[PDB]
Order: C-alpha cells, then structure tokens, then sequence
C-alpha cells in the first residue's frame, strides 16, 4: 500500500463526498443522531459547496486542502486555514478501514511542513469531547487542551 | 452500542461468511493478494463445512463458535477447538469498522469463561507474523510467543 499526499482537485469531488460520508457515520455513531449526520453530509458536503471550496483552495496559499491517496484511491483529507499567521485545523477525516496506520499523522505532517515554511507558530482545532478517536490522536501529536466550547474541546499546539 | 455474545446458529451462516470475507480482505491486504484471500472463502468457509462446525459447537463437542452481535446483527466471531486438555484459538475476526472497541476482548474473555468451566488450562494459537493488528492484540491479552511455524508465530497462554 502506497500513500501519496497532494492538493485536491475537482476530479476528487465525488470520492471526497463518500469518504466524508463514511467517516462521519463511523466517527460520530455514538455522538450525533443519524439525522444530524445525514443533514450535515447533505449540507456541508453537497457537490456545489465542496466544488467552491476545492477551487478556493487552489488559488489561495493560506488554504491547505489535501487528500491522502492509497494506491491512487482518495481515502482521507485535511483542511486548514491560516489567518493572521495562525493555523486552524478545520477538518481531518479518513475512511474507517484506513485509520490506525499513520495516514492521518502523514496528512498532519504534510500540513505542518507547509506551516513551517510559512512561519506559522501555532495551530488550533475544535474536536468533540466524545470523539475519543480524534481527541487521543491529537494529544499523541502534541496538541494540548486549552478550553471548552459547548460540546467541543479547543486544542492548541505551538511550533 | 449494545453488544451481545452467544453461540452461532445455522441461522447465522450467511452473515458469518460476509464478516469472514470482509475481515479477511482487510486483515491480510498487505500480506496476501486479494485473489488468494478470496479463494479461502470458497474452500475453508464453504457453506457445508461451516454448518457442520456450527452444529458441533451447538452440540457442545470439540468446537466452540461464538458470535458478537451489535443490535442483533453479527459483526464478529471466535472459533476454538478443544483437544485433550488444551484449547486452540482457530479464528477471531471482526468487521474492520467494529475493531478497537474491546469487542474482540469480550469474545476472548467469554470463551475463556467457558474454558475455565471445562477445566482447560492452556490455549495456543497461530497468528501470521505480519499481522500486527492480531499479534499486538494477543500480546496485550496475556499470550506469549513460544515458537514459529511457516509464516506464523505460535503463541500460548496459561490458566
Ligand atoms: C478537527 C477535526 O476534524 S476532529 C475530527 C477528527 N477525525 C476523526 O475523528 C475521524 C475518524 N478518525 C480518523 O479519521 C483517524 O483515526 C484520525 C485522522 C483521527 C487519526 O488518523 P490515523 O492515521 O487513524 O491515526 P494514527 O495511525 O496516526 O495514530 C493512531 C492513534 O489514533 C487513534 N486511533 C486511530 N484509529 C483508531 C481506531 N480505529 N480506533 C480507535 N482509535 C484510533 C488512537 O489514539 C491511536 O493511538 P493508539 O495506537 O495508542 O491507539
Ligand atoms: C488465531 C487467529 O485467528 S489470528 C487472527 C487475528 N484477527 C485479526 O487480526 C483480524 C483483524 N482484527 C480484528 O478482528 C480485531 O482487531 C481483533 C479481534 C484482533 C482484536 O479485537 P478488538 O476489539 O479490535 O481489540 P481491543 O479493542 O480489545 O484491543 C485493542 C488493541 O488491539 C489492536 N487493534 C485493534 N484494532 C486495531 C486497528 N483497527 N488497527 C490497529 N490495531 C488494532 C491494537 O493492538 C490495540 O491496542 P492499542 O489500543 O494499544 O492500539
Ligand atoms: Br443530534
Ligand atoms: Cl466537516
Ligand atoms: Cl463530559
Ligand atoms: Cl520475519
Ligand atoms: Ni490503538
């Protein structure tokens, strides 16, 4: 199994929706209701909305939107925004059957390599407090909890 | 997520084949070709062979064959054989998406509970040496490597 990381493009659109869909249903099974999850996929992962985000990510050096490809098949992605020279990790999702093999770590490491060349010295993120899978992945990659906001924990890592 | 463990019945055969298929295709992906793995399902997990093993389990003879059910649907199994005073753990597999939530440990421990009642003082197993997933689970549950055989490590646990 060979993993390549690169900028997403519009040909990745349909497979990106399926990855998201599968990851959300699996990751949030004990956490959000079925309906919440389907509304979220239908709204946040519509063709039109994602297309616009993919195109934005293409021309904007302060938006990193990368896919993980396992033998040429898209199986995960990561989204980060840089504003005032600080990073926000907005999104990181793999297909469930591709978790626990450091592909997520690889996506994070590619992002941080780009942050490093830009001079970003801080990255924040929101993770749901019951998402033990995500939350523990971040604490194992140097993120610390600084605050809570509703049902999320706010985490930060310094560079 | 309500997990129930109980002996397999003939009713479970069809769903047992699909769990076997999917777990095996995932577990051995980096180790054997896709085609070889499929060939196993036709042969060792033929309808008839499995039925016979399910019935012997049901009849309380040399087979112990238990399933893990998530809200009434089969998502994993454990298969052991007893000979003389010893158990051999033949098979233990979950659907990939149901891994890493202690459902495997539940199966093992339910099996061990039935083994302690039958007086069995020793369990051995053969795990492919490149199967980190299985090997690490086993060493985290008291099993130790005693030997190798072909492509496998032989592990043992004493009661
Ligand atoms: C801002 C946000 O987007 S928050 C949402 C984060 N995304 C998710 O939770 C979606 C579902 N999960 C995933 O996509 C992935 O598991 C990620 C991205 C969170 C982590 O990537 P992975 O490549 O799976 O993790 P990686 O292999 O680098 O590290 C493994 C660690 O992550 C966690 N983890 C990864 N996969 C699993 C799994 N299947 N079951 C339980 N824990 C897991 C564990 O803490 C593990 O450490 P351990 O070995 O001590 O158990
Ligand atoms: C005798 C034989 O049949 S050998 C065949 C063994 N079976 C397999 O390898 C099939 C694929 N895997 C599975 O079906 C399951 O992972 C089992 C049956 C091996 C273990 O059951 P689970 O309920 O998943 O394990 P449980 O949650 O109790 O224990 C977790 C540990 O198992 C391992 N593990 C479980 N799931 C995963 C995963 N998705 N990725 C990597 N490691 C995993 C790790 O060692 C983990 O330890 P960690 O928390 O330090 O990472
Ligand atoms: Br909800
Ligand atoms: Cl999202
Ligand atoms: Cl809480
Ligand atoms: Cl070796
Ligand atoms: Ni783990």
């Amino acid at each position: 199994m060979s993993i390549e990381i690169r900028k997403l493009s519009i040909e990745d659109l349909e497979t990106l929706i399926e990855v998201a869909r599968e990851s959300w249903k699996w990751t949030y099974a004990g956490i959000y209701s079925e309906e919440y999850i389907e509304s979220w996929i239908r709204e946040k992962y519509s063709k039109e909305k994602l297309l616009n985000e993919i195109v934005r990510s293409q021309s904007n050096l302060d938006i990193l939107f990368l896919g993980a490809f396992a033998d040429s098949t898209l199986i995960g992605f990561i989204e980060l925004k840089i504003i005032a020279n600080k990073a926000e990790l907005l999104r990181l999702y793999l297909k469930p059957e591709y978790t626990h093999k450091k592909i997520g770590k690889t996506l994070l490491l590619e992002a941080e390599k780009i942050m490093k060349k830009k001079g970003i010295l801080e990255c924040r993120l929101y993770v749901h407090r019951q998402n033990s899978v995500g939350f523990s992945f971040y604490y194992k990659n140097g993120f610390k909890v600084e605050d809570t906001d509703g049902s999320d924990f706010i985490m930060e890592k310094k560079y």
